[PDB]
C-alpha cells in the first residue's frame, strides 16, 4: 500500500504464502478447518523467521572469519516488545506479507496484536538496551546483548476499583517463535563456598552449581543484512542436584528460581539475595562465553590484546561484578599478575550511569557478598586498597576523601557502593544527557573526576527510528519519504531537510491530517478494548512513563483539577477540549506511586461524569501501560508531558519518543528537554519551572509548601477538595497520605512549579485554537528530532569508548 | 539392506536428504561447518516427523466424519523408550533414511543412540501402556492414551562401589521432537475448598485451580496410515496465582510441582498427598476432555449413549478416581439422577487388575480425600452405601461379607479401598494371565466375584511384536520373513509356519548366527560403553526386570555361588561356560532391593577376579536398565530368568519378549510362563519349583527355613560364607540383614526352590553343549510365541470388553 513497507513482488507473495501454509500444516499440525487466529500469528511469525537465519548464520560466520573488535552489552533487562513487525520492516518483508496473508484471507494487523510483548525491562534503562541492539546491528557493530531469560517479565497492570493489581506475565505460555535454545553451549555458574590459599594462590571451593542455558534471539539490522544476536541465559539445575528422592528433584526449583521472575522496580535499590543472585548469575556466565569466544578466534594464552578484541559495556550497576569477575578468571584461573589483570579489565570496561536518586543506587551489604561470593569480596577490598592508596598520593593528608571515595562504606551495616567499583575499574564513565553528565562531575562523583577526569563523558540517549517512526507511524514515515526519499530512516539528521516545507501548505495538511488519522484510530481502540468513549477533536494531552514521585504525575493532577475548577466557575465559557491520558506501572512495594494511581482515577471518577463539564475535560488512566501500548499512543498525542523536577530526570527517552512523532512538549529543563530545546529552538518548546539552580536555592533557604498553599488560592482549593473527601466520598480521608506528603515531605517541589505550570499549560491551549500555526511549530520539531536518533548515541560510543568504527555497507544476501 | 527395512527408492532418498538439510539450516540454525551428531540426530527426527503430520491430521479428521466408539486408556505410566527408530519402521523408511543419511556420510545408528528414553514408566505396567499404544494403532482403533507429561521420568540408576545411586533424568533438557503443545486446550483443574448444599443439590465451592495444558504425541499403526493420539497433561499456574510480589510468583511452582516427577515405586502404594493430586489431576483433565469431544460429536444432552461413544480403560486403580469424578460431573454438573449417572459410569468403564502383593494395593486414608477432594469422599460413600445395600440383599445376614467389601476399609485410619472402587464402578475387570485372573476369583475379589460372576474376565499380556523383534532383532525378523514372508509383523500367529522348519538345517544355522551375531554385537556394546571385558563363547544367563524380593534375584545369586563354588572345589573339571547378567532399578526406599543389588556386584569382584575361575563363570550388574537397553540385551540373551515364587508375578512381559528372540526360559509355573509353556510344549520349557498349590501347602504347615539350611549343605555353605564376610572382607556384617531375612522373614521362601532349580540349571548346562538341540528348541519357542503378541490382547479387549471391531484396512496415505 505504502512506499516505505518495501515491494511486494509477484515471486515473493507467491513464495511466502506456500511457506505459510507449509508451517501451518508441518510446524502448527493443523488445517484451516481447526486453526485459530493465534495459529495464523504463529504460522506467519515461523515463515518470517526463515529469512532470517540465512542472514544470521553468515553474519556470525563473518565474524568469525574478519575477527573485528566485540563488542559485549551487558544488562539486566531488555525491553524488546514485539518482534514480527520489526523483524518484516529491516527485511523489507511488510507490504510483501501484507499482500501475502490479504491473497490467503487474513489481516495482518490483527494477526500483529497477538504476539506477546517480551516484557523484560521496567522503563527506560531496559527500552535503551533494545534500541541500541536495533542500532549496533544497523551499524554493522559486532555486538552481542547479554541478559536473563526471565520466565515472568514486567507484571501485567490491571485496575480494579481504580486499584492496580498484579498479575504474572506469563509472556512464554504459548512458546516464543524468535529464539532457539542453545543447550549444547550451557556453562555452570558458582555460588557460596569457601575460599582456600595455596602455593598457587587463591581457591574457591566448596561451591554450589547452577548451569546457565543460553537461547540465542537474533537482532536485525535495518535493510543491510547484518543479524546480530542477543543471549539470554536460563537457570537449570545440574543432575545430581540435592541427589528423601522425590523432595530432592523438587527441591530443583530453588536453582531454577534464578531466572524466574524480573524485579519490578524502576530507578530503585532493593538489597534481596536473589537480586544479588541474578546480577552474578548473567556476568559469571557471559564473562564465560566471553572469553571461550576469545580463545576461539582466528588472531590467538595472551590476554594483552584482549582489549583490542573485547569492549564490556555495563548499563548500570547492575552487572557491577564484571569487574571482580574478570580479575578473578585472569588472576586465579589463568594465573597473571594483578597489576597486569587490572589494566586488562580497566581497558575492557566502560559504565552507564541512569540516575543520581539515592535511593537507586546499589550499595550491597558486606555480609550478603561474603556468605555469597567471598572470593569477590576479597577481590573488591584488594581494589580498593591500591585505588585508596592511588588517592592517597594524588590528595595526600585529605582523610575525609579517603572516606568518601571508598568502595567500602562504614556504618551500621557495611555496604559496597557498586558505582564506586564502576569508576575504579572502567576506563569510560558516561552519563546519558549532557545536563546529567554535567551534574556526575560537579555532584555526586566529584572526587572521582578530580583524580581522573579523562574518564568522563557523555553520550546524550536516543531511540530507534525504525520501530519509534516507521513501526508504529507509518502514515508519517511515509509522508516524509514523499518530500524527502527514504534515506533519513538510517541517517535521521536528514529530517532537517523539513524545515523547507513549514510554509508549505501541502505538507502541513498532511502533517495535521496523520495525526488525526492516529487520534481517530486510538480512539477507536479505546471503544474496542477497553469500552472507553473519547473525543477525537479534543487536544491529547498525554503523560505515559513509569509512576514516580519524582517524575511528577501528580503535579499533572493538579492541573487537571484547575481545568475542572475553573469550568465549574465559569460553566458557559469556551475552553480548548482536552483528553488527558496518563498512564504507566508502579512497583509493587511502592505506596505512593500507587496511591497517585488511585487519584488519577478518582479524578476520572468525578469528572468524566459531571454534565456541566461534557466533553470538553476528559481523564483517562490508560491500563497496562508497555511498549506495544506505546507504539499505539505516542503517534496519537498532541501534547508530551515530561514535567520531572529539574535534576532528577537523567536524560529521559519517552520525550524524544513524542517529538519524533508529533506531539509538542511541555516539560522543564530536566534530562534530555534541554537538548531537545536547543535543537528545536526554545520558541518551538513549552518550557517551564524552576532550573536546577534554582531547586538548588530553594533547598539552601528550605522548601516550604505552606508558603505556596497561603499565596495561591486556586491550589488551597484543591487541597480542600482532597482532604474534605470530594474525590472520595464514601472514604473521606482516603487522600491523607498524600496531602501530608505534599505540604509536609514532599521532596520534589511539586508546588513550586504550580503556578508556572498551569500558565505555561494556557499557551499550550492558545497555541491549539490555531491550527495551522500549531502544526508549524510541530514540523519544526520532527525537522530537528534527527540528534535523538540512538544510531547517533551508538556512533559517539563506537568512536569514543570502543574503539571501533561503524559501517553502513551491506552484507550480501 | 535388509528386505523387512522397507524400499530405499531414488525419489525418496533424495527427498530425505533435502527435508535433512532444511532442518539443519531452518530447524536447528546451524551448518555442516558447526553440527554436532545431536544436530544430525534432530534434523532427522525433525524429518521423520513431517511424514507423520499429514497421516496424524488425516486420522484425527476421519474419526470426526465417522463418528466411531472412542477407546480412553487412562494411564500415569507410559513407558515409551525411542521413538524414531520405531517411526521408520511403522512408516516403511527405515532403508530409505538409512541410505539418505548415508549419502549425507552419516551413521544412523550412532544418532538414533541420541534420543533420550522416554522414560515415563517403572516397568511392567508402564511398558504395557506402550505396546496397547502401538496395537491399538496397528488395529484401527480410534484410541487415545492419557497420562502425566512428567519433567522427570524414571531416574537413572548409576553405580558406585557397588551401590546404586539415582540422579534426574531431565529428559526434556534437549527438549521433545515428537510432541506438540496444545495450550488452546488448557482446562481448570479443582482442589481442596468444601462442599455447599443447595435446592439444585450439591456445589464443590473455595477450591484451587490448577491449569492441566495438554501435550500431543502421534502414535503410528504399522503400515496401515493410522495415527492415534497419547495425550499427556501438564501443570500450570493460574496467572492470578497467589496475586509480596517476588514470592507469590516464585509460589507458582507449588502448583506445578504436581507434573514435576514420576513416583518411582514399582508394585508398591506410597500413600503421599503429592501422588494422590497426580492420580486426580489426569483424570479430572481427562474426563473434561471426553465429555467436550462428546458433546462436540455428529452423532450428538443425551448421556444415554454415552456409554456407546466413549470407553474408558482403568490401567490398574492409579485413574480410580475417574469412577466418582464421572459421577460428579453428571449428578452435579450435568443434572442428571443418581441411578442413570450411575448406569452410564458402570457401562462406561472398566479395570484391569496388575497384582495381588497386599504392599501394591491403594488404600488411601479418608482425612487426606476429606481435605484434598470433599466432594469425591461423599460419592464414595454414597456408592459404598448402595452397594452394600445390594450385597445384604444377595446375602441375608451375612454381616462379615459386608466389611470384607466394603470400599471404606475400618481401624487405626479409615481408608478407602480404591480396587473394590473400580469394581464397583466398573461392567468388566480383568487380570492379565490365566493364572492371576483365577487367583483373583479365588481369593482376594472371591466375594465380587460371586456377586457378579459376569464382571469378570481374563485378558493375557502381551507386547509388540514391531518394536520387540523387527526393530531390536532386524536379523532374526529378516530370516523368518525370507521362509514366510512379511505378514506375520501383524498377524504373530503365522510363526507357527516356522515348526516345518524345525529339521530344516539351513534354518537351523541362520538362527544360530542371529543369536552368535547379536551376542557379539552386545558384547562389543559392553567394552565401549561400559569398558567390561565378556567371553561371546559363553551362555547368556540373563535377569532383567524391576528388583523385588518377589522376583527372586537372590535365587539366582545363590545358583550363582553354588556355580563359583563348585568350580572351587574342582578347578580342573569341564563346566559350560555362562556370563550372568542381572540388571534394574530398585527403587530408591526399598533398603532390601538396594542390598541385592549391592550382593550382586560384590559377587562379582570375587567371582570375577578369581584366577582359577577364568572365563568360565562372569557376572555382570546391567547399570540403568530400561526399554532402550532391553532392546540391546534381550536378543542377546541364551537363557531368560523367570523365577518369581509361584502366585506373585500376574503376568511378566520381559518373558515373552526373550521367548521371541530366541532365548530359551527357566522359571516357575507363575504368571504368563505358565501359557508360554503351555503353547509351546513343557518339553521346550525349563520347568521348576513349587506350584501355587505347593506355596501354600507350605503356608499352612508354616515355611522354615532352618529345614532347608540343615538338609543341604551346599546351602549352608552360602550362607556361611555371606554371614562370615567372605563377599565383603572390609565390612564382614555387610550382608546380615539378607541373611537374617532368607533365615527368618522370607515371604518368597527362596530356599524352598533352591534344590529344584539348581538342579534345572544342570539340565540348561547339558542342552547348552548340544548346539544343534538348543537351536532345535529355541525353533520351538518363537514359533509358538503368536499369542502373547499385543494384537491379540487389544483384539480381545475391544470385543470382550469395549465392544468395538479391530480393522487391518488401511487409511488412504
Ligand atoms: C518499591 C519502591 C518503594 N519505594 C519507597 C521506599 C521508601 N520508603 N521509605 N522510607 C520510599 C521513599 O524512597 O519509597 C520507592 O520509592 N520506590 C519503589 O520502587
Ligand atoms: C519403596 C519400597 C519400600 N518397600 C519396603 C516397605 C516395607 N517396610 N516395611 N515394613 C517393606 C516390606 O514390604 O518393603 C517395598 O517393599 N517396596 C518399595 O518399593
Amino acid at each position: 500500500q505504502i512506499s516505505v513497507r518495501g515491494l511486494a513482488g509477484v515471486e515473493n507473495v507467491t513464495e511466502l504464502k506456500k511457506n505459510f501454509n507449509r508451517h501451518l500444516h508441518f510446524t502448527l499440525v493443523k488445517d484451516r478447518n481447526v486453526a485459530t487466529p493465534r495459529d495464523y500469528y504463529f504460522a506467519l511469525a515461523h515463515t518470517v523467521r526463515d529469512h532470517l537465519v540465512g542472514r544470521w548464520i553468515r553474519t556470525q560466520q563473518h565474524y568469525y572469519e574478519k575477527d573485528p573488535k566485540r563488542i559485549y552489552y551487558l544488562s539486566l533487562e531488555f525491553y524488546m516488545g514485539r518482534t514480527l513487525q520489526n523483524t518484516m520492516v529491516n527485511l523489507a518483508l511488510e507490504n510483501a506479507c501484507d499482500e501475502a496473508t490479504y491473497q490467503l484471507g487474513l489481516d495482518m494487523e490483527e494477526l500483529e496484536e497477538i504476539e506477546e510483548d517480551a516484557g523484560l525491562g521496567n522503563g527506560g534503562l531496559g527500552r535503551l538496551a533494545a534500541c541500541f541492539l536495533d542500532s549496533m546491528a544497523t551499524l554493522g557493530l559486532a555486538a552481542y546483548g547479554y541478559g536473563i531469560r526471565y520466565e515472568f517479565g514486567i507484571f501485567n497492570q490491571k485496575i480494579c476499583g481504580g486499584w492496580q493489581m498484579e498479575e504474572a506475565d506469563d509472556w512464554l505460555r504459548y512458546g516464543n517463535p524468535w529464539e532457539k535454545a542453545r543447550p549444547e553451549f550451557t556453562l555452570p555458574v558458582h555460588f557460596y563456598g569457601r575460599v582456600e590459599h595455596t602455593s598457587q594462590g587463591a581457591k574457591w571451593v566448596d561451591t554450589q552449581v547452577v548451569l546457565a542455558m543460553p537461547y540465542d534471539t537474533p537482532v536485525p539490522g535495518y535493510r543491510n543484512n547484518v543479524v546480530n544476536t542477543m543471549r539470554l541465559w536460563s537457570a537449570k539445575a545440574p543432575n545430581d542436584f540435592n541427589l528423601g528422592y522425590i523432595q530432592a528433584v523438587l527441591d530443583r526449583n530453588l536453582a531454577e528460581n534464578i531466572s524466574r521472575v524480573l524485579y519490578p522496580n524502576d530507578n530503585f535499590f532493593e538489597g534481596k539475595e536473589l537480586r544479588l543472585k541474578q546480577e552474578y548469575f548473567v556476568v559469571a556466565a557471559t564473562l564465560q562465553d566471553i572469553i571461550r569466544r576469545f580463545k576461539s578466534s582466528k588472531f590467538g594464552t595472551n590476554f594483552d590484546a584482549f582489549p583490542d578484541k573485547v569492549a564490556i559495556q555495563l548499563n548500570d550497576t547492575h552487572p557491577s561484578l564484571a569487574i571482580p569477575e574478570l580479575m578473578r578468571v585472569l588472576v586465579d584461573l589463568e594465573r597473571l599478575d594483578w597489576d597486569k589483570a587490572w589494566e586488562v579489565t580497566v581497558k575492557t570496561c566502560a559504565y552507564t550511569n541512569h540516575t543520581v536518586l539515592p535511593e537507586a543506587l546499589e550499595r550491597w551489604p558486606v555480609h550478603l557478598l561474603e556468605t555469597l561470593l567471598p572470593r569477590h569480596l576479597q577481590i573488591i577490598y584488594e581494589i580498593n586498597q591500591r585505588f585508596l592508596n592511588r588517592v592517597a598520593a594524588a590528595f595526600p593528608g585529605d582523610v575525609d576523601r579517603l572516606r568518601r571515595m571508598s568502595l567500602v562504606e562504614e556504618g551500621a551495616v557495611k555496604r559496597i557502593n557498586m558505582a564506586h567499583l564502576c569508576i575504579a575499574g572502567s576506563h569510560a564513565v558516561n552519563g546519558v544527557a549532557r545536563i546529567h553528565s554535567e551534574i556526575l562531575k560537579k555532584t555526586i562523583f566529584k572526587d572521582f573526576y578530580e583524580l581522573e577526569p579523562h574518564k568522563f563523558q557523555n553520550k546524550t540517549n536516543g531511540i530507534t527510528p525504525r520501530r519509534w517512526l516507521v513501526l508504529c507511524n507509518p502514515g508519517l514515515a511515509e509522508i516524509i519519504a514523499e518530500r524527502i526519499g527514504e534515506e533519513y530512516i538510517s541517517d535521521l539528521d536528514q529530517l532537517r531537510k523539513l524545515l523547507s516545507y513549514v510554509d508549505d501548505e501541502a505538507f502541513i495538511r498532511d502533517v495535521a491530517k496523520v495525526k488525526q488519522e492516529n487520534k481517530l484510530k486510538f480512539a477507536a481502540y479505546l471503544e474496542r478494548e477497553y469500552k472507553v468513549h473519547i473525543n477525537p477533536n479534543s487536544l491529547f494531552d498525554v503523560q505515559v512513563k513509569r509512576i514516580h514521585e519524582y517524575k511528577r504525575q501528580l503535579l499533572n493532577c493538579l492541573h487537571v483539577i484547575t481545568l475542572y475548577n475553573r469550568i465549574k466557575k465559569e460553566p458557559n465559557k469556551f475552553v480548548v477540549p482536552r483528553t488527558v491520558m496518563i498512564g504507566g506501572k508502579a512497583a509493587p512495594g511502592y505506596h505512593m506511586a500507587k496511591m497517585i494511581i488511585k487519584l488519577i482515577t478518582a479524578i476520572g471518577d468525578v469528572v468524566n461524569h459531571d454534565p456541566v463539564v461534557g466533553d470538553r475535560l476528559r481523564v483517562i488512566f490508560l491500563e497496562n501501560y508497555r511498549v506495544s501500548l506505546a507504539e499505539k499512543v505516542i503517534p496519537a498525542a498532541d501534547l508530551s508531558e515530561q514535567i520531572s523536577t529539574a535534576g532528577t530526570e537523567a536524560s529521559g527517552t519517552g520525550n524524544m519518543k513524542f517529538m519524533l512523532n508529533g506531539a509538542l512538549t511541555i516539560g522543564t529543563m530536566d534530562g534530555a528537554n534541554v537538548e531537545m530545546a536547543e535543537e528545536a529552538g526554545e520558541e518551538n518548546f513549552f518550557i517551564f519551572g524552576m532550573r536546577v539552580e534554582d531547586v538548588d536555592r530553594l533547598d539552601q533557604r528550605g522548601y516550604n509548601a505552606q508558603e505556596y498553599y497561603d499565596r495561591i488560592p486556586e491550589l488551597r482549593q484543591i487541597i480542600e477538595q482532597l482532604s474534605s473527601g470530594f474525590f472520595s466520598p464514601k472514604q473521606p480521608d482516603l487522600f491523607k497520605d498524600i496531602v501530608n506528603m505534599l505540604m509536609h515531605h514532599d521532596r520534589f517541589k511539586v508546588f513550586a512549579d504550580y503556578e508556572e505550570y498551569v500558565k505555561c499549560q494556557e499557551r499550550v491551549s492558545a497555541l491549539y485554537k490555531n491550527p495551522r500555526e500549531w502544526t508549524r511549530m510541530v514540523i519544526r520539531n520532527i525537522a530537528t528530532s534527527g540528534k535523538f536518533s540512538s544510531d547517533r548515541t551508538i556512533a559517539q560510543y563506537a568512536r569514543e569508548i570502543w574503539g571501533v568504527e561503524p559501517s553502513r555497507q551491506r552484507l550480501p544476501a
